[PDB]
């Protein structure tokens, strides 16, 4: 699940068809869980501060259920999409936090998605 | 370069499936002796951890050739450890990129 998620988020950032996988379609359905106004706000702040800081702060918030985890995947995905490929983000730091929160739900997320 | 490298190492581990980019990166494999990888894999298995890999990656990088080796050692370990291996790859990337980040520009030039 770790690999698939790293791959999906990076793909959401550059949208390189060379690195596309069919398991991304199911993950993309989680986008409905995130309001675009929240993303707009988050992106604006990232740009305001010239950092991944605001993203990392959002990812550092508690995950108490699978729906919380699904949201975190989707917020990462939409931020990755909207921030642009030129964006010099140390993605591994975001993955560190994301997986620290969602890791436990991997098995159940695998079930819920496939 | 960060993205390409994350993609290459993960691909080396398990085959997602193809571009020219990975071909150039694969040429760096000659820099790493397979006996060193065999040893590293053996230790990882002995300890049931990425610990030995992380220890290798935490060693100093003083030139581009040092950086090229680190990419290749990561690649061959990724290959030889197997897909089933529950490795927190992001921790390896954290250390790898902490060492090699400065060389990204020159590595981009040297490879393409």
């Amino acid at each position: 699940m770790r690999t698939l998620l790293i791959r999906y988020i990076l793909w959401r950032n550059d949208n390189d068809q060379t690195y596309y996988n069919d398991d991304f379609k199911k993950l993309m359905l989680l986008d409905e869980l995130v309001d675009d106004g929240d993303v707009s706000t988050l992106i604006k702040n990232m740009r305001m501060t010239l950092s991944d800081g605001p993203l990392l702060d959002r990812l550092n918030q508690p995950v108490n259920n699978i729906e919380d985890a699904k949201y975190m995947i989707a917020i990462s995905a939409k931020v990755a999409r909207d921030i642009g490929e030129r964006s010099e983000i140390r993605w591994e730091e975001s993955f560190t936090i994301l997986f620290r929160m969602i890791e436990t739900y991997f098995d159940d997320l695998m079930i819920d998605l496939y």
